RNA sequence: UUGAUGUCACGGAACAGGAACUUGAACAACAUCGUUAC
RNA sequence: UAGUAACGAUGUUGUUCAAGUUCCU
């Protein structure tokens, strides 16, 4: 008897849902089902399984048609269609039930009786409320009823906020789910209404369902009728395998940046030879094994799976793959929701008949880089994210939307509102505009991944970053279009003034929607408004808003799209937004850096760090542009302001603002109130091209790049040529303006920075940033006034420099060397606290210094972007690879010569830093030495014995002694007659021994003429003789030694005086004789045939190297020489070879063999014995520490790495040629022992012998690098306090230095007219140098010298005209030379130097030492061992700063400084000035009619010209062992 | 998968504070091989 | 019985980032 509608609701906008929860607390006292209630549900079937599907119910529709028909009745005077209707009933007398009152002030119309329930004929209002059910309004849910595995399958948990007014930051929160309408976009359900209810009731609700709009938070329009894990796996199984564990992190974050495309992976970068051995994207690789992957192939063979193709599934696989790799690299509470208040009886109210409705189009575009944090958990790798959609579309909520509409209303009128989230609505007149407002959500449409940022937070005590200040943060991009739609009903005549405002302040691009806008976060700007109102009073209109359900869907808001008439409604009182733009424009004079290390790892340029970059969308794709962050320029604002004022005593820069209204606290605000001032990102004007500068870490002592320690950067070029302009905006809260005291704030900190300090930008330390002009417009001069330079001329030039003192005494016929360490002292002075980088303190200095820097000798500092720049061209550019002659240019920026500043710095820190006697900066603590050990036998060679390692690596059984077998002879067979089993040293052999041989003489007492004087016929007996056969070359005996207990045979060889014996034979004769004995240590196999006397024989282990000891030339020496023709190949493998000819050829002595090979290499080897160890002794091992193994380990690692041994893999030895790294159970050993202890092992009979403590561990324990602890401590070296350090800022600044007058080459160019390049020169080799011949020993002796001073001498003029420096030969072009192009004595070049908080005495050493006395140079440039680079300095002008107004030129006030910087040294030592007397000593120039020759020396006497005897025999007597130390200390010794 | 005579949740901005920065001359001379003789 | 004496040849490149903080109020 009833009859059944079935509807369906559509979707316009993300809906929300609650959280489910057992059915215990589902009362009216748990706060959180309440504040929950107007949302969807989630039902899981199969409790305690989170497993089920959303719905919505049916309370929650009968509650919306009720409102929305009330809404309707009023706006008909309460007349359905044709008769009245009752005024409804909304009061129950029970109160335990209904767990939820109503607190709304229900409406009112045509008031009359409220139609008591004993009646018959009710109201069809009544009718409709429900007075077995008449009106059964059921469930509603999804179509085909599917069910998924927990709400985190369509749903995201998101917060929500509320934030203050005054102290605009935050209050209590609360989090609800929120899922998409794209996957869920309709419900369904029925209506079951009864037969007897009317013909008019069914009519109210159709219209009534026609006229709802929002059901869940959401518009609503109601109708009725499985690599990525393994491929992290494989990853961090390669990392493992080898020890590079450590680029893990960064292998992480660079990967994940991959996302935004695929064709990256295809350009990752190369080594520095073009090759494939990067330092990170190459790990795993091996020598052997080329079965072992690389990250590369990993990465180039998964970009290419046809299911990684499309753009979403390569997004994905990036970002989890990163987060996988993250988090295995890491290892290594208000909430306030509800307050209903329970209220008994609702205010009926009424409200009027009238009702205008206004629809505002059009949209919003983004002018700055928008943010809507949305942080979520299972992603925490980034730590400041924002808001997307499903699908990656840039979304902004209608929650933002509203807040901020609600702020602006709020700020427009004077009055925070104060609701409290309970009983009756509020009614301030901005609530009553706000209770009538509908907006909608945007997507954006745009699909593209966001950029990443780094930030920091810097100490103001040391200059660096504070313990745990780190973070990353991602930002949308910058251009992004939104649809924008607005509506309002209402009784006005359209829209109020409030609203019309609002829109014009935004229709002025002020819409400061949301982010971190306190540096410049979203602004955006509404374009193309467009409104149109309606009138729902009548009624020829309203049927047809209810026939098309308004114009909410998309068809009919397209049509309604088309009636609108342009243009916004102009208020009636204007309120001139509070927030005024100023504009900003910087001007560079230097290079320009902002790093980004991450871009750098992933580039293809290959290069270390690159400057920041960011992108702009233009509707699918980005663009990208140089820009310089606002987070950097808004700190350095911050801090320029916060060293300045005081505020009671304390500077600003070390409050902690808790409660406090400081001067900070109120412009630039804290965490607990929004700041009053907004900066924006600065755009370059240009595009400039950037270069890449190499550097280098000069090592102190042995004055040479230190390991590991080479490097680059690729900062902007920027010149007094073109400077590199800098365009930007930042806005300012108009009642500061209006003040009186913050712009004089703001005023003063511009013109701190527009005076040059406070540099913007990276490296500033070597002239990087160097701002010139900052000036500002825009605000009525109401700031820029305070900037104007105002100082003095008064003017005095320079005091002149001293005159020198310290002479040498330099002659003709000798020649000099060019190291000279200078020794330093025995005391550093660290008890002196460091100042700290906050106000600038009283008692010190700050200023400027310009120097002019001219050259007197040929000066060399190369351009090292390009080789090859002096090729002859017309012929082909270069083969992929080759070994080329390398030829450089000079240093140019912008076709202008200069000098970086970083030589400057380093050269003037190194003088400055050895005058004081200070801390080492730069170091080599590592790298123990080896010496070859000599060759003789009471010195080194005595105490090696022989060894054997056991079969458990701990012990070593010694040897009794031991005799040589030959091989690779004519005379035996031990190759072919033995196993490879016991030539490999594991087998026992059993060998035939002996000791001494026997000689035979006819006539001892008658050949005292002759023989008798060699004083070893001592110990001759007697001897008969026999003879049994004659041979050709000897004669056959027999002897007895002193009555027959011993007979030997041999064959004897006679003389002159002998033959007179043997003319008669008749092979029975008895001769006297005489036998003499002599040593002779051999054992063969088993006998040969002509010495069959008396052998011993034994057992023991034999082993052999190798064919080594090969004096391999390359000019056909002496021995390859008187041969005999057909010089035969080298043999293609060892056991087989053979000695050809013989060295000594009047006796058959030592053997040789002679061989070549293709190339003109001629090989020669002697060695034709190998060792037999013997007489195993038992009982009797030694332990063996770690030392040892230390030391083997070095030893192999210095022989199986050499540049310079034999070319053939044959004659090598046997730990060469195999590569051992590490002693195996049982091998060959000599090794050396005291005490039951070995001390060191040694592979061979003869090699090198390494030391046991590092280099570190040889010099005093105070010169070490001043670093550590050992606010900030102390205790710092004198030099690391003026320069910084690591872990402490410096507080000097060089800068990049300019030629002005014209070139003046060394040699003329190739072409003339056009004065601007250089001919090129040839250079010598210019090997490593070598730090063992300065310590040549090991034990204790030998300390370290001191910082190896290069001298000054004219030895250029002979490369000039092409010759060697040593010898007078010339010199020819190969890939180990350069070409380099160089300047001439007599240029001027011109620098400055900033510095800050100096004292009044490090500032004397310090311009002590920038000009030296009058007859000393510095030295700066390549291939200083030669004559090359020896510039001197002036001082010019000193200005320094006494107040950000003047700046008091000081010209007038050096000498008081230097004789402060004197009598503080002389208060650090009494009389122990010798090192100074050196330095100075040292640094003395060649004046005139003064030449003095110097050189180095060469290998040998035989092969120089002149015979200045070379190294082999400075090695003994002058420089033998133990004055070397003394004679490279003294700074003048010749060289003789 | 609710309950009926009463739901302003379009009733609540994930907001407020933070310098990818500190230190570092693109440079440079003597080593590398083991045994032979008595 | 029971180890002593020290000679011969002249050729050749290397490091290409390291040490720090990596999130909190």
């Amino acid at each position: 008897m009833t009859t059944t509608m079935k509807i369906s609701i559509e979707f316009l906008e993300p809906f929300r849902m609650t959280k489910w929860q057992e059915s215990t607390r589902r009362n009216k006292n748990n706060k959180e089902f309440v504040r929950g209630q107007a949302f969807a549900r989630w039902h899981r079937n199969k409790k305690d399984n989170t497993k089920g599907r959303p719905y919505i119910t049916g309370t929650l529709l009968r509650s919306a048609v009720i409102r929305s028909a009330e809404n309707l009745l009023t706006l008909s005077d309460g007349k359905i269609s044709e008769k009245t209707c009752c005024p409804g009933k909304f009061d129950t007398e029970d109160k335990d039930r209904l767990l939820q009152l109503r607190q709304r002030s229900t409406l009112r119309w045509t008031d009359k009786n409220p139609c008591p329930d004993n009646a018959e004929t009710y109201c069809p209002f009544c009718e409709l409320l429900g007075r077995r059910f008449r009106i059964h309004f059921g469930n509603l849910s999804l179509p085909g009823k599917p069910d998924f595995d927990g709400p985190k399958a369509i749903g995201s948990q998101r917060v929500l906020n509320r934030v203050d007014f005054k102290s605009g930051k935050a209050h209590d929160f609360f989090k609800a789910y929120e899922v998409d309408h794209t996957r869920f976009p309709r419900f369904e359900g029925e209506i079951t209404i009864d037969n007897k209810v009317s013909a008019e009731a069914r009519k109210l609700l159709c219209d009534s369902l026609k006229f709802t709009d929002r059901l869940c938070g959401a518009l609503c329009v109601i109708r009725f009728d499985n690599l990525a894990e393994k491929t992290a796996e494989q990853i961090i199984s390669i990392l493992d395998d080898n020890k590079k564990t450590e680029y893990t992190r960064l292998l992480a974050d660079a990967i994940r940046s991959l996302r935004r495309s695929s064709k990256l992976v295809a350009g990752l970068p190369k080594d520095h030879d073009g090759k494939d051995d990067h330092y990170l994207w190459d790990i795993g690789k091996k020598k052997k094994d080329e079965n072992s992957v690389t990250i590369r192939q990993i990465l180039t063979t998964s970009a290419d799976t046809k299911e990684l193709k499309n753009a979403g599934k390569w997004r994905e696989f990036c970002e989890k793959l990163g987060e996988a790799l993250y988090l295995k690299s890491k290892d290594m509470d208000a909430e306030f929701h509800g307050k209903p208040d329970r209220l008994e009886k609702s205010r009926s109210v009424s409200i009027g008949s009238v009702l205008k409705e206004t629809v505002v189009c059009g949209e919003l575009v983004a002018k700055t880089p928008f943010f809507f944090g949305a942080i979520d958990e299972d992603a925490k790798q980034t730590d400041l994210q924002v808001l997307l959609t499903p699908d990656n579309k840039y979304r902004l909520p209608r929650s933002a939307v509203r807040g901020i509409l609600r702020r602006d209303l709020q700020t427009y009128f004077d009055s925070p509102c104060n609701a409290e989230l309970g009983g009756r609505p509020c009614m301030c007149k901005t609530c009553r505009i706000m209770r009538g407002i509908t907006v909608m959500d945007a997507r954006s449409e745009y699909n593209a991944p966001p950029e990443i940022r780094h930030r920091t937070r810097i100490n103001p005590f040391t200059g660096t970053v504070a313990e745990g200040a780190l973070f990353n943060m991602e930002v949308a991009p910058e251009g992004i279009v939104f649809p924008f739609q607005l509506r309002y009903r209402g009784s006005e005549d359209g829209l109020p003034d409030a609203l019309k405002t609002v829109l014009k302040w935004w229709a002025e691009g002020q819409a400061f929607m949301s982010g971190a806008a306190s540096t410049g976060k979203g602004r955006f700007r509404m374009e193309n408004a467009k409104y149109e109102t309606l009138d729902l009073s009548d009624e020829n209109q309203r049927n047809d808003y209810l026939k098309n359900w308004g114009w909410r869907d998309e068809k009919g808001l397209e049509e309604l799209k088309k009636r609108l008439n342009s243009g916004l409604p102009e208020p009636g009182n204007y309120r001139d937004p509070k927030w005024h733009e100023i504009n900003v424009s910087i001007e560079m004079a230097s290079p320009f850096i902002n790093g980004d290390p991450i871009r750098a790892a992933v580039d293809k340029r290959g290069t270390d760090v690159v400057t920041f970059v960011k992108y702009k969308a233009e509707g699918e794709e980005a663009k990208p542009v140089c820009a310089y962050k606002a987070e950097s320029f808004r700190g350095v604002i911050r801090s320029a302001v916060a060293r300045i004022h005081m505020e009671d005593g304390v500077p600003l820069t070390e409050l902690t603002h808790s409660d406090c209204e400081c001067l900070l606290c109120q412009i630039f605000g804290s965490e607990y109130e929004a700041g009053k001032i907004r900066f924006e990102d600065l755009v370059f004007e240009s595009d400039p091209e950037p270069v890449t500068f190499d550097h280098v870490a000069i090592d102190r002592f042995t004055g040479g790049a230190a390991d590991k320690k080479k490097f680059d950067d690729s900062p902007l070029p920027g010149s007094p040529a073109r400077p590199l302009m800098l365009k930007g905006s930042f806005w300012i809260r108009r009642d500061v303006l209006e003040d009186e005291e913050y712009c004089k704030a703001l005023g003063k900190a511009l013109a701190d920075v527009n005076n040059g300090l406070y540099p913007l930008g990276g490296k500033s330390a070597i002239g990087y940033g160097q701002v010139k002009s900052l000036g500002i417009k825009g605000d009525d001069k109401r700031i820029s006034r305070l900037m104007n330079p105002a100082f003095d001329e008064t003017d005095v030039a320079v005091p002149e420099k001293p005159k020198t003192d310290a002479e040498v005494r330099i002659e003709a016929e000798k020649v000099y060397y060019p190291h000279y360490f200078v020794e330093p002292h025995k005391k550093v002075e660290r008890e002196e606290k460091p100042c700290g980088h906050q106000k600038f303190h009283e008692g010190r200095l700050t200023g400027k210094i310009r120097c002019k820097l001219i050259t007197k000798t040929p000066l060399i500092v190369p351009d090292t972007s390009n080789d090859d720049f002096f090729r002859p061209a017309d012929k082909e550019a270069r083969k992929e690879k080759d070994e080329y002659h390398k030829s450089y240019a000079f240093f140019r920026l912008h076709k202008q010569i200069m000098i970086p500043g970083s030589e400057l710095r380093g050269m003037v820190s190194s003088v400055y830093e050895t005058v004081t006697n200070s801390c080492f900066r730069i170091f080599d603590e590592t790298k123990r030495l080896s010496w070859r050990m000599d060759a003789d036998h009471q010195n080194v060679l005595q105490d090696f014995l022989p060894g054997r390692v056991t079969a458990d690596g701990k012990h070593i059984q010694k040897f009794s002694e031991t005799a040589r077998v030959p091989f690779y002879d004519k005379t035996q067979k031990h190759f072919d007659i033995l196993d490879e089993q016991e030539i490999a040293g594991e087998k026992p052999v059993r060998m035939w021994v002996k000791r001494f041989i026997k000689r035979l003489s006819l006539v001892d007492p008658a050949k005292h003429p002759q023989k008798k004087q060699d004083n070893k016929w001592k110990r001759r007996k007697e001897g008969i003789a026999t003879f049994i056969e004659q041979k050709n070359g000897s004669y056959y005996f027999n002897v007895v030694t002193n009555n027959g207990c011993t007979s030997f045979h041999l064959w004897h060889k006679p003389d002159n005086f002998d033959q007179e014996k043997l003319e008669g034979i008749q092979n029975g004769e008895k001769l006297d004789c005489w036998v003499r004995d002599s040593r002779y240590q051999k054992a063969f196999q088993e006998i040969p045939e002509n010495d069959p006397d008396g052998w011993e024989c034994k057992e023991g282990y034999l082993h052999v190297v190798g064919p080594s000891k090969v004096e391999f030339s390359d000019k056909k020496g002496d021995v390859i020489n008187n041969f005999q023709g057909t010089l035969p190949s080298v043999p293609n493998d060892w056991k087989t070879i053979r000695t050809n000819d013989f060295k000594n050829r009047k006796r058959k002595n030592e053997p040789v063999f002679c061989c070549e090979d293709d190339k003109g290499n001629y090989y020669t080897m002697a060695k034709y014995c190998e060792t037999f160890f013997f007489d195993l002794k038992e009982n009797e091992e030694y332990e063996i520490p770690e030392k040892a193994r230390i030391k083997y380990k070095e030893l192999l690692r210095v022989y199986n790495n050499n540049p310079q041994a034999v070319p053939e893999s044959v004659f090598q030895s046997r730990v060469a040629r195999e590569n051992v790294e590490k002693l195996k159970s049982g091998d060959l050993v000599y090794f050396k022992h005291n005490e039951k202890y070995v001390e060191d092992i040694v592979p061979v009979r003869i090699s090198r012998t390494v030391d046991d403590r590092m280099i570190g561990k040889r010099m005093s324990a105070d010169l070490r690098p001043c670093h550590g602890d050992w606010r900030h401590p102390k205790g710092l070296c004198p030099a690391c306090r003026l320069f910084g350090t690591g872990s402490y800022k410096g507080r000097v600044r060089f800068g990049f230095a300019s030629l002005e007058n014209d070139p003046e080459w060394l040699i003329p160019g190739k072409n003339p007219g056009d004065p601007f390049h250089g001919g090129p020169v040839m250079l010598s080799l210019l090997e490593r140098p070598r730090p063992t011949w300065s310590i040549p020993g090991s034990d204790n002796k030998f300390k370290v010298p001191g910082r190896k001073f290069y001298v000054h001498h004219h030895a250029w003029k002979t490369i000039k005209d092409g010759n060697h420096p040593t010898t007078g030969k010339a010199i020819e072009q190969s890939p180990n030379n350069r070409t380099v192009e160089a300047l001439a004595g007599g240029n001027s070049f011109s620098f400055e130097i900033a510095f800050e908080n100096l004292k009044e005495w490090e500032l004397g050493l310090l311009i002590h030492s920038l000009q030296l006395e009058k007859g000393l140079a510095h030295k700066l440039g390549m291939a200083k061992s030669m004559g090359f680079g020896s510039v001197e300095i002036d001082v010019e002008s000193v200005r320094l700063r006494k107040d950000w107004k003047q700046w008091r030129n000081g010209n007038s006030e050096i000498p008081n400084w230097l004789g402060k910087g004197f009598a503080k040294l002389k208060e650090w030592f009494r009389d122990e000035l010798d090192f100074i007397e050196n330095l100075k000593k040292l640094l003395w120039f060649p004046e005139g009619d003064q030449a003095p020759r110097v050189c180095y020396p060469m290998l040998r006497k035989k092969d120089d010209p002149n015979g200045n005897s070379g190294y082999e025999e400075l090695k003994d007597g002058e420089f033998k062992k133990e004055d070397r130390q003394k004679k490279l200390t003294t700074p003048w010794t010749p060289w003789a």
